């Protein structure tokens, strides 16, 4: 029978397995499915490890999450359409669950699906090549359990290896002589480390917002965040200041583009990540900016130069869990023959160009959110993934945006209408800035 | 013509280039030589970078050296037999030159050789395979300058990729909740970070000795080092204590196997490295312990399962620079046909077994030094590499060992007999504990 290789067992790869199992249950014949995962367990970025740099096996650490991390968007906007929060936890929980709770949720669905047997853990993929003569991909992987590398042929490869794990780490004058901690968000683990310290946070996006917030919450003396384009612009706490571009450090003195100066004890680089695939040749390797319209992906999933190769979750993310579902169902259907891809590369390239032009038509944030909503709507209309109230999820994000603009430090103290019932979520039992306990234990009581 | 791929432009790979150049100058026909180097420049571990974890390109950071690092053995034991220190710096320097100074010496030699043109920088090797039908290795590499991967065929591969860069990072109960910095020696950079802190150093070998010493020299409050087998046993300074095995951490409380306890601010894991090759299949991938007799390498260099593949510098090291040379000349001669390898695998395996048994015949430190000395002597006898006074090199290591046993903190304040003259080296212009300046500028005046 045909065989499919899935690279990664994060939310996207897990969605892919769930998709195939769902189709199998309906009586459709499915190909063999083999999922290769570098880590010892599934969950992708939702794993936590104290390790940074390289893991116990010597592979680059995938994890970018830190202690005390909570959902940074409304949970109502990421609910699986086929596995409700209610079905999983039994009851209704708050709108911003901590890391451990969302991991439990992700895990519940694939536990129910009985798809763990398709996964090979501690098995980083080393290489993928395609042979036009045989029409097969050869996947080379290393099993760290046995310390043995092997190769096998597949009819399709679906890459779900994430794009928020290989850091963008710029050099600025003085970085190499600074008497202090300099760490990228990727390797940041414990905000308690910076208690009583003056912290410099470089960047102006999600990681800068939240890591600055963690350092503040866990007692940093002061936060200085610097941008190079547009300021985050929120009304910050009294000990937090936003500066324009960093020019250089001299000793522990940071010099900014406006000529202002500031002594800092540590520097956290929240400068984002790159799309990076250490395991792919030129003819299969996705090269793209991080944005809502991903380069070279037909329908945002099928690699234009070889549409037997697919990619999941490579877009920048407003929507997440249910977007990955929409993609995985779509990719499944393409492989199963429920969807037929163009045999015209020009048509595939035009599809991408339209997506890019439409994304660029406006720089408005609500426009961006609606753009991705439109994408999820597009995909879901084209498979048997259950229709769901995308407009509502959209509204959730809109309200969330307003809540952050109002109070950057208290936006997690809010509730949103479930997309299934339309009922607001319970208020959590402890204000976020007071919620020091990470555990799923403390969260659910 | 035939072609040889050299993986790595550290001391070993550089020695290999030098070896081929020396033969070409004598009128011997040499194969084409292509050297792949992941870093932007040559030098191997001797390159310094402030970066830890992954480099600017997204590749694992090779560098394990830190700020303030000086040569840990007497320079007289690591002189090139074809390029005296005298010839390089013109004059005579001390016996423990800082990193920057030894890098300059390393570079001096290869500059003279005009071998840089054989090197491709920013070009990590991704994979190497061998095809028995064609009798060629296929080497796949990624050029980060152009973001393009390519493949090419070679008649031989010489792997000089180091073995002190992929860390051994053990988990101990409590590591994941410790409120403090936990770094492996590999990512350790600036001792100033631990000034006024209580540091736990885990390990009992070279890195533990020297990193503990740097932390001490740069103002750590206290140093606690722990061993799991044989204690380092030196007379430590008043703020440095040596403890038995770590059991667990609870909060910032370290518990040791003798039941004692110590609160610490940071933990530096000097737990060594593994031999790790992310780019090799089973049938080419060296698997060995770190020791003086390396598994599966005939004469310590030719891979017993495919003797057209060679490895350099994979032994643990008392000797370093001139051992790499001896190996490089020997490998070169095998490739050129000046040396003919056995066609009998059993004989190759027996060579390795003899080396292992002989290494293990005594656990005495001077016996170990003499053992590797004997290895270098063996290799040098078998090529036109210039004989040099190996016995003298030994005597240097012998005196160095005595000096360390005498005063662990002041052994770098000593001199040794130039292997060429027999004249002792001059004393450095500043005692080690006082030389706070890394610069080659200060050292050379
Ligand atoms: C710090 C951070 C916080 C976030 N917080 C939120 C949040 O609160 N809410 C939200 O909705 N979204 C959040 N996101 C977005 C996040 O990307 C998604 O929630 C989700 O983790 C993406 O799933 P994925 O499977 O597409 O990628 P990943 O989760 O990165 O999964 C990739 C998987 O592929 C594996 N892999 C990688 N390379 C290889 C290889 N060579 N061989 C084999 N396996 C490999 C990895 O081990 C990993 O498990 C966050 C992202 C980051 C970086
Ligand atoms: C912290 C530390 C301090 C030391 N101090 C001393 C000292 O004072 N004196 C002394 O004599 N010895 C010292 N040593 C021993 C040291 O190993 C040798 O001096 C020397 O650096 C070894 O040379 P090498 O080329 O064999 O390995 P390395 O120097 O590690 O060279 C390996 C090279 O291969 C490259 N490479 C690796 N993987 C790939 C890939 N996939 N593709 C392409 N290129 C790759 C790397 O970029 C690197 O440049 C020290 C070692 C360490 C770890
Ligand atoms: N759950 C949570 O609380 C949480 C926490 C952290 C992250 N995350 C997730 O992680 C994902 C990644 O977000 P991210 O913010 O880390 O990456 P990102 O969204 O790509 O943002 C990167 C930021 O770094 C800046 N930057 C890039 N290169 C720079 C340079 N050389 N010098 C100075 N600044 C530079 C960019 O500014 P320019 O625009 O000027 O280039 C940009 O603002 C997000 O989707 C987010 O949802 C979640
Ligand atoms: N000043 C300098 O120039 C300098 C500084 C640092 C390093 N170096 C070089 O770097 C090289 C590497 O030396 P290294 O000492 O880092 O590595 P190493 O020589 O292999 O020593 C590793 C040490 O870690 C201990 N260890 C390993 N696993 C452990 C675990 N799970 N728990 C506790 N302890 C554990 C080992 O103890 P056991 O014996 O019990 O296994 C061993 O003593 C050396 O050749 C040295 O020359 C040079």
């Amino acid at each position: 029978t045909k065989r499919v290789a899935v690279i990664g067992a994060g939310p996207s790869g897990l969605a892919q397995l769930r998709a195939f199992q769902s189709a199998a249950d309906q009586g459709a014949e499915i190909p063999e499915i083999v999922c290769f995962e570098k880590q010892a367990n599934w969950g992708g970025l939702w794993n936590y490890t104290w390790r940074t740099g390289l893991d116990e096996n010597g592979e680059p650490v995938h994890c970018s999450m830190y202690r005390y991390l909570w959902s940074n968007g409304p949970k109502e906007g990421l609910e699986f359409a086929d596995y409700s929060f209610e079905e999983h936890f039994g009851k209704q929980i708050a709108s911003y669950p901590p890391r451990a709770v969302l991991f439990d949720y992700i895990e519940g669905r694939v536990h129910k699906a009985d798809v763990r047997k398709w996964i090979r853990f501690n098995s980083p993929v080393r290489w993928v090549s395609y042979d036009a003569e045989t029409a097969k991909f050869t996947v080379t992987a290393h099993n760290h359990e046995t310390d043995s590398t092997y190769s096998a042929a597949f009819d399709h490869v679906i890459c779900a290896s994430g794009h928020f794990s290989t850091p963008n780490v710029p050099f600025y004058e003085g970085f190499d002589t600074f008497n202090g901690r300099i760490v990228h968000a990727h390797d940041f683990r414990d905000a308690r480390e910076f208690e009583g310290k003056d912290v410099l946070v470089m960047g102006a996006s999600s990681s800068a917002e939240d890591i600055g917030s963690q350092c503040w919450k866990y007692g940093a003396k002061s936060i200085t965040s610097c941008y190079r384009s547009a300021p985050m612009g929120y009304a910050w706490p009294d000990n937090w200041e936003e500066k324009p571009a960093l020019e250089k450090l001299t000793g522990k003195t940071a010099h900014f583009a406006d000529g202002s100066t500031r002594d800092v004890d540590a520097i956290i680089l929240c400068t984002g990540y790159k799309h990076f695939f250490s395991f792919l040749p030129d003819d299969l390797r996705l090269k793209t900016a991080n944005r809502l319209a991903t380069a070279d992906l037909y329908k945002g999933v099928a690699y234009v130069h070889n549409p037997a190769m697919f990619y999941l979750g490579m877009q920048d993310q407003w929507f997440t869990f249910n977007m990955f579902d929409a993609q995985a169902w779509w990719v499944r259907d393409a492989i199963l023959g429920r969807i037929t891809l163009p045999k015209d590369k020009a048509a595939m390239l035009a599809d991408v160009a339209e997506r890019e032009t439409r994304e660029e038509a406006s720089d408005d944030v609500k426009y961006a959110i609606r753009y991705q909503a439109d994408y999820v709507k597009e995909l879901v209309a084209e498979t048997d993934y259950p229709s769901f109230d995308i407009d509502g999820a959209c509204d959730a994000f809109f309200e969330w945006k307003k809540h952050k603009a109002k109070d950057i430090m208290a936006f997690r103290d809010n509730s949103y209408k479930s997309v299934i019932t339309g009922t607001m979520a319970p208020v959590h039992h402890t204000p976020w800035k007071e919620a020091l306990d990470d555990s799923m234990e403390a969260y659910l009581q």
